């Protein structure tokens, strides 16, 4: 069985709270979706692996002050909010692959 709190974040208007955790979620999401930093970053923020890899490397503290950061991290935050069935679809449609089962 799947143990862990994964409830849908109740609607909060148009105010997303980005936290350092965002980085962690990205790390697992990849292993969970079976994708790479390039893919997840290509379907999440549509950036290049390098842009993603770094995020996980430096893991700079996210804040509403940093645009280039907050902005991107904002789009990636909404992606993770999607249901497993969804994210899996985006990754698949984007980067096709036989690996499945």
């Amino acid at each position: 069985g799947s143990s862990g709190s994964s409830g849908p974040i109740k609607v909060d208007g148009a105010n997303i709270n980005i936290t350092a955790a965002i980085y962690d979620e990205i790390q697992q999401e990849m292993k969970r979706a079976k994708v790479s930093q390039a893919l997840f970053a290509k379907v999440a923020a549509n950036k290049s692996q390098g842009w993603l890899c770094e995020l996980l490397r430096w893991k700079e503290n996210p804040s509403p002050e940093n645009r280039t950061l907050w902005e991107n991290l904002c789009t990636i935050r909404r992606f993770l909010n999607l249901p497993q069935h969804e994210r899996d679809v985006i990754y698949e449609e984007e980067s096709s692959g036989p690996s499945s089962g």
